Parts: structure tokens; sequence; C-alpha cells
């Protein structure tokens, strides 16, 4: 079938990435990076986080495989010495596949733009201070100010959410947790401080209230958006495929990274 | 139809429960206590408690309902002064069901024992300092030593878990969270430190590595238990049902009794 | 004595400053904004850390004193209808000084320069990750990587400090707090995670491991410097001086800022 | 001079208490557990703090001094290695001291008791909930409702005051730090949340509101106190006293036992 892969850039990194091509020359799979089923990364999250990217329009016909050529990551989880067994199960066919949730972050001006999320998105003001009323199903909530908030993905839970104080979720939930940046609380100003977890359907709105301008990250992307006047937030319809050989689960994936 | 109220024993209350049986009395409705369809509370969250423990063996066929004479709490959340147009919608039937998880605690000795919480169980020692090994899924994870976890419920999350910097999690979400209880990481004991949130199915088994007593809280309930060889946790497979006449969202009673 | 008044500059503030200016007018008082011995704030402590920072060359020698139309400010706290019996006492000689720490800020390139700070000062990146080694008098403590740092006075613990779960100190102790802005913690990245208070005459000093390019506050200040080769901070040898009328604990302070 | 020697009570502590005995018997030192002038401790931090209460009669003529068989104590920062040069410094005389500060408790009845803690006091409630009046200075502060409180020393601030999100704070400050042990914090419950350093001759007084029984701990004593009235806190006018014999800076100990 048709694969591609993509490398860190590294000496490590790309003569792994001949070896693997040289391997699936002695099979019958052909290299394309325009429309590929398997999308391969080495290096570490960060090159996957790329490759995702770089494929976010034909998420429903890829399987993405990971492969750390640094430390364990939590989507690169495949080691180096273990990449030519890797080529032989992934010719023979006889693989399954993990779908984990994504986020979507839909931004209005005044022409509507939509992203999507592997990890979190972010929500930080241009300079000034960060004020913005944070609405769920329509309701105002709270008039959070602070330094940002950040939705993430279940997977994304141990990225960037982890460090706010954020709760570490399973990738089979399709959820989406949002958490606080140094929030200000005393008598005037009061905010929730928990993270909030939320289900599919629910959707998270933030409304500026003076500055409408905001810079907000998209995983590695992050560009300053001018004259906003709403960012919504919701579990996406679409899916994210892994390729799986063998049995890694999430909770002995996060023993790994940041027990021993 | 077949129903009981229980009230927390205070003026307020205790004459509130006669008059809605007066009101029922002008209705199709039986009382009893034995075998009820309808279960109403009347005082606080403390008092729903009480409700939901004296009739956890027949939750499948109860429809519970909760008074709050005090503030609003998140079981109780309907005012006294809507007690009277509470009494006929109940009667007239014609009236949705929602369902909440539960958390099913197992303790095992060397006869076991089950329990079930509506909020949140909790592991405590018994005067000497506590460490347990953390084990998911038959995978040993952490070895845990501070004050004690906490185990919670969906609908838990916004009591005890949420004072120890867990999640506020939606109910609609089938799940459970841990949370830690003052832990210790220094160079030799290290922890996740960060809340954990499971599915359905994830079985989380605490084990002692020395002392084998636990003081073990389920709900307000709390026992010191000799002699532990291990307890487990997981969602159970009962859910406690509660009968909705209107539109309060979940997010919108923790607004009110959080914000303002 | 010479006197000179700041304002917010809004309707409240600008018309309070003008009548203070007239009932000094009836007084030897001498209005003087170039070698004042009283500044007077009104407004917002905003404002007052303004008043500190356009006279922060003659600290020795002015007593600040600060007046909020708006809320309770922890360094303006007179409420305006205060403001005629301070005109009065404040002419007649006969009033006490208290004194809080103050923080320095030196930055060395590649011409040093150095700043001063009444509430705090810290350090972010500008655009890539936050990386730099953490040194306590001369020696290695920590690989800080997340969002950034935050240095703060004792006064200043109220503000920034608090909201990134630093403790709050009383302003008697000479001393200066260290707190972390998300930062990274798993296998290969580990950080103190806990507040840091350091007394005198203690240097912490932060190095750039390869961004040399930081965005460094103080207080309301915020530039961009560039090719920074080390920023130090300790608690500096001036000390900024109040005029005191009456007891306003600053516990007091505390408790109508945060509890009521 | 006189010393004495303490020891954990293993095989390794006990034949190494016996070595430097024989090691003093070389030279002009009695051994005398009764007034001694020196005291040795031989295990980890809590056998010193069994050392420190052991003597906590007679502080301001004893220097301490820790040697540590497992890891490096804060306390006990000598390595087993070099007890045989600690043997013959230590008899030469010609060594300084150094002073850390100490937390006094006192206990109201209706005969009032105190008590002195070198790493901290807790206060918990025996079996109900914990609610307390916080007061500073005769102010009321706020109306507590958790797991409790802990009042720490200035070498305390690493140990069960950072479980609970304390500050890390020197000893050369003579000040006391209160954290929070799971504070509830609601519409109509409110505490500060943050961490709080009080001076010396600041007294904090805690009081009962409802139920007059409490745990209350010093170090690891920890006795049920009945019918108390008030419990004070405050910086002890006793310091306690150790012999230096190198340079082993507090900050350098910190970063051995949590960093590396
Ligand atoms: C660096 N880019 C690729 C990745 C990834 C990733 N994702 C991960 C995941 N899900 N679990 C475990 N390691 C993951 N890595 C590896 C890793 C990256 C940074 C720090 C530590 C590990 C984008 C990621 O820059 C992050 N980030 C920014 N500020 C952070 C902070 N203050 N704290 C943790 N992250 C922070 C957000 O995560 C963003 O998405
Ligand atoms: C008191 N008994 C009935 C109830 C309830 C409840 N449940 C709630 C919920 N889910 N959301 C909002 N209010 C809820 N209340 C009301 C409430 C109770 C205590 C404090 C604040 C509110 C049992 C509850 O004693 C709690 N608890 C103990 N130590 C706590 C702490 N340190 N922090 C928050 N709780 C704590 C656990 O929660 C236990 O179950
Ligand atoms: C706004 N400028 C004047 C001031 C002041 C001040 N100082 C105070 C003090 N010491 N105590 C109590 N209120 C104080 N105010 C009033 C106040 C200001 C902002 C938010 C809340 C209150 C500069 C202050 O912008 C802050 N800041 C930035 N990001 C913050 C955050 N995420 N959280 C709290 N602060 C934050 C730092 O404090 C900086 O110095
Ligand atoms: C065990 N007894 C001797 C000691 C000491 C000490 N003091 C230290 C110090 N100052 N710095 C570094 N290590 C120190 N140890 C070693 C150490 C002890 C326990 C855990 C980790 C280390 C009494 C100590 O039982 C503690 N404790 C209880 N519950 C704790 C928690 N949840 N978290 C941290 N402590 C906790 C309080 O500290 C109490 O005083």
């Amino acid at each position: 079938m048709k694969y591609m892969i993509t490398s860190k850039g590294d000496e490590k990194s790309d003569l792994l990435r001949l070896n693997m091509i040289a391997g699936f020359g002695e099979y019958d799979m052909e290299y394309d990076d325009v429309e590929p089923e398997i999308v391969i990364s080495i290096g570490g999250d960060g090159t996957f986080l790329s490759a995702f990217h770089q494929y976010e329009e034909r998420l429903d016909e890829i399987a993405f495989i990971g492969i750390h050529t640094g430390h364990l990551g939590f989507y690169a989880d495949w080691r180096p010495a273990e990449a030519d067994k890797l080529v032989k199960l992934l010719a023979k066919g006889e693989y399954q596949k993990v779908s984990y949730p994504l986020l979507k972050t839909t931004v209005k001006y005044g022409k509507e733009a939509t992203y999507l999320a592997l990890n979190e998105s972010t929500v930080k003001s241009s300079g000034g201070p960060f004020v913005v009323d944070v609405v769920i199903n329509d309701i105002h909530f709270e008039r959070f100010r602070g330094d940002g908030l950040c939705m993430s993905t279940p997977s994304g839970t141990t990225a960037y959410n982890k460090s706010l104080g954020g709760a570490l979720m399973h990738p089979s939930i399709e959820a989406m947790q949002l958490t606080e940046m140094a929030s200000i609380n005393n008598r005037v100003y009061r905010t929730i401080g928990s993270p909030l977890v939320f289900p599919k359907h629910h959707v998270v709105s933030l409304q500026p209230v003076n500055d409408k301008d905001f810079q907000i990250s998209v995983d590695h992307l992050s560009i300053l958006h001018r004259d906003v006047q709403e960012i919504r937030y919701e579990v996406s319809a679409k899916k994210i495929h892994f390729a799986r050989f063998r049995s890694f689960p999430f909770w002995r994936r996060v023993h790994d990274s940041f027990i021993e």
C-alpha cells in the first residue's frame, strides 16, 4: 500500500528513514506523500505533530505510526531497534486501528476560520491584560482574567494541560479539558479555579470584553488573530487513527514518561 | 404510585414534608418506604446521600428528587417554594429520567465486601504512615506515600475531589477520578501528582506495603478496615436515576454554587 | 513642606485631586513635582505604581500615600471620604513612617542595566521555548523549562505571585519569593515546583541555555531584552517609605481584599 | 567536653555509634546523656527529631549533629564515611554554631500546655468536620473548613509544608508558615487558599466553632486534645543550635534531596 515517512532532520532520523524505505523496497509498498495510507514519523512528538497537521485533511484514511529516536514519546512509542520488525508487520497487513479524539477550534471575526488540534489550543492576550467571558452552551459561566486558557484533548492532557494542574485523561474518553493560566481571584474577580472536562456536543465559547486581539495557538502553530468576535471549542467529529501492533497501554505509557 | 419522603430533621424540613404528603393525599399516590418508586429528600446534599444509601438496593426502580431548605445543593436543586408545583407534575406522570454514574469499591481481607459511592471513596491510614502500591489494570503504576487517595464519581467531582485539586467532570461521562492527598515527592519517592480520570472497565487496585489497616470512607460512611489485602475501584454498572421536570444544566448548577 | 499629587485621569480622581490642592492651599504646603517630600496617589494600585517609578530616584526622602477611588488597594488604602482629614494631619507634621522592601533586578548583555520593582519582576521567552539555568549563590540549582519565572517582593506577594500559587508574605520580612509558570516535570526535566523565599544578600541568577532573548517585566513596565547574558535578582538595599496615620494591618488589608 | 549519641536502632547505626564512642575514648571527651553539650544523631531525620525533643529543655547549651546512614537528610547531613573526621574536629574545639528558628504551640482548655516544634504543628478533627475561626493578632481573618491546618518552621518547609503546596523558606528567616489541607471554597465558605508567612511576634490563634476536640501533632508526636478553647502559634524565642564544620548551603541541601 501507499506510505510516506517524515524525519526530524538529524543524522539519526534521516538515516533510519532510508533504511525503512529500503526495507519497504523489498515489499509491495509504494512511497507516496500525496495520498499515503500509512504515515511514519521518526524523531519526537514534535515531529509527529507536524506529520499530523501535514495530512489533517485525510485523517479517516491514514494510520499514523511514531518512532522516537530520542526518549519515549506518547505518540512516538516505538524504539528504533524495533523498526525492522515494524516494516514486516506493516507490509503483511493484519494490524488493528485505534482512534483518539480531537479538538475543533472556531474563530469568528467581522471570514470564520476553523482549526484542528491533537494536543491543545490556548488563548493568550496580545500585550494587554487577558479578559474574556466564558460561555458554556449559550450560558454565561465566568468572567476570566489572568494569563490565558487552555483547551486540551485527551491525549494532550499529558502535555501543556498537565503543567497547568489539569488531570490526566484516558484517550478512550471523547472529551476536552479546559485549564486556567494564573487566574486572578479576589473580591471582585472570581473564577472556578478547577479544570473542567466537557463531553461531546458541549460548546465552550470565549468572548472578548475590551481588547479584541488574541494570540491563539493550535499545537505548535500560534498566530495573532485580529478583531476576534468569538472563539468556539468543541470535541471534533474527526478522529486520528493509529496503527497498533502490540500492547502499550496509555497508563503504562504515562508511567514510563513521568515515574521511570 | 408509591413514594416516600425523608427529612433533615429540623422545623423547616419536617413541616414541609407534611405539606407534600397532604398534597399527595389529594392524588392517587401511596406512601410507602418499603418499596417506593419516588424518593424525595428535603434538607441538603447530606440528607440526599442518606436517602441514596437507604435505598441503594433498588436503584433501577427509584427516581430521586432533592429539595434544599438551605442553600442550593447539586443533588437537592429544587427550592422549597417550588414544592407545590412539584407535587402536581410528579402525580400526573409525564417526566423524564436522567442517570448518573456510580463508583464501586471492593475490599478484600483474609470475606470480600463491596460498597457503592455517589460522591467519592477515600483511603487513609490508621495512625501510621500511608503507603500503598497503585495498580492500574494489573500493572504497577506508582508507590504512593502521603495522607491518602480519593476516587470520585462525576457528580462527586464538585465535592471532596474539588478541594484536592481535581477537575470538575460532567456527569454524562461514565468515568471516575483519582486524586492525591499531600503526596511526598523527592529523590526516592515519586508520584504522578496529577489527577487521573479512568473510563469504564478500568480497575484501579490499591495494595498495602507494610501496614494493612486502613480508614476507608464511602460518602459520609467511614469505618476502619482491618487486615486489608486489596482495595479495588471501578465504575459501577449501577446508575442512580433522577426525576427531571425542567432544565437545570450541570455547569449552570456549578456556576450558582461557586461563582454566584 | 513640598508635595505633589498624581491622578488616575478620570472625573472622580481629577476633581478629588483639585480639592486636596485647595485644602493644602490653606496651609504652609508648597506644590512641587520636582523635589517633593510627599507623593499622593489617587486612583488604584496601578496609579500608585506609576507614582513610585516616577520618583524611584528619591525614595529615601519621600513618604507615599495612596487614595483608592475604586476598590481597596494594598497601596491605596485610604477612602476618598477620608481625604479631608488626610490633608489636616499631613500638614501638622506628626506622622510615622513605615518601609517596605524592594527587588533589585540586574540584566547583563555583551551595558549592564538595573531596575527596581515594588511588586515583582518576571522573565518570559520571546516566542520560542523558555529554558534557563537557575543559579543560587553561584551554585547551579535547576534547569527550568516552562512559561517563565516570577520574583516577587513581600508586598507583591498579593499580586501576580498569588496567582502562581505563591505564599502571602508579611512586608516586615526583608525577602523575595520566586514562583514557577507552568513548569515541565517528567523523567528528563525536573524542577522544584515549590515557591522559594530568599533572604537578603542571596543572589538568584538566571542564565540562558539556547535562546538569549527574553521578555522581562518590572511591575507594569515590560520590554524585550536582546542578547541577555544573565539576570540577577536580590533584595534591594533601597526601601519605599509610606506615611501612616492610623492602624491598618497587612493581614487586615489582605482579609478585606480576598475574604470580604 | 560532655557528649551523647543516639541511634536509629539497626545494625548500621548501632555499630557506627560504638566506633565513634571508641574514637572519642582517645580524647578528653566524657559520655553523658544527662547534661550533654554535643548530641550526635545517627540514622535519619526521624532519629534527629527524637534527639531534639529528648533534650528540648537544654537547647541553648547543646550543639546538634546529624549523621544519615540512609539517604541525605536536612538535619542529618553528614555521610557515615566522614564520621572519623567528625570525631577529630569535634574534639579539638574550633567549630562554628548555626541556629534555626522554632515554633511555639500553646493549647488552652477549661491547664494550658505548650509545645516546641522543629518541623511543624498540625491540627485535624477528631472524627467530625474540621471548622475553626482563624485569628491573626486578635483580628478575625477567616472561618476555615477543610481537613486541617499546618504551621511550619523554616527548616520544616521542606517536609509536610512542601506536600501541602507551601513555599520553601530559608532557615535564616525567623518566621512561620501556615498552609491549608483540602479547604472548602464555594459561595458560603471562603478561605485565603494561599500559604501565609508570619514574622516574629505575630500570634495566629485557632478557635473552635462547634466541636472542641482536635488531633494536634508536634513533629512525630500527635495526641488527641479534649475540650480545647484555643490554639496559639508564634515564632518561639528558643532556637536549636547546630555544629558546622564545613559549607553545606540550605539550597544546596534542597537540590540534592529533590533535584538529584
Ligand atoms: C513542542 N510541540 C510538540 C510537542 C509535544 C508533546 N506532546 C506531549 C504529550 N501530549 N505528552 C507528553 N509529551 C508531549 N510532548 C513533548 C513535550 C513538549 C514540551 C514539553 C514537554 C514534552 C508543541 C507543544 O508545545 C507545548 N508546551 C508549551 N508550553 C508547555 C508547558 N509549559 N508544559 C508542557 N508543554 C508545553 C504544548 O504541549 C504544545 O502542543
Ligand atoms: C457531608 N456529607 C454529605 C455531602 C455532600 C456534598 N456533596 C457535594 C457535591 N458533590 N457538590 C457540592 N456540594 C456537595 N456537598 C455538600 C458539601 C459538603 C461538605 C463541604 C462542602 C459541601 C459527605 C461529604 O463529606 C465530604 N468532604 C469531606 N471533606 C471534604 C473537603 N475537605 N472538601 C469537600 N468535601 C469534603 C465529602 O464530599 C463527603 O461525600
Ligand atoms: C496592573 N499593574 C498595576 C498593579 C497592581 C496590583 N498590585 C497588587 C497587589 N500587590 N496586591 C493586590 N492587588 C494588586 N494590584 C491590583 C491588581 C492588578 C491586577 C490584577 C489584580 C489586582 C501591574 C501588575 O500587573 C500584574 N499581573 C499580571 N498578571 C497577573 C495575574 N495573572 N495575576 C495577578 N496579577 C497580575 C502584576 O501584579 C503587575 O505588577
Ligand atoms: C516522620 N517524622 C520524622 C521526619 C522528618 C523529616 N523532616 C524533613 C524535612 N524537614 N525535610 C526533608 N525531609 C524531612 N523528613 C524526612 C521525611 C519524612 C516523611 C516524608 C518525607 C521525608 C515526622 C514527620 O512526619 C511528616 N509528614 C507527615 N505527612 C507528611 C506528608 N504528607 N508529606 C511530608 N511529610 C509528612 C512531618 O514532616 C513530620 O514532622
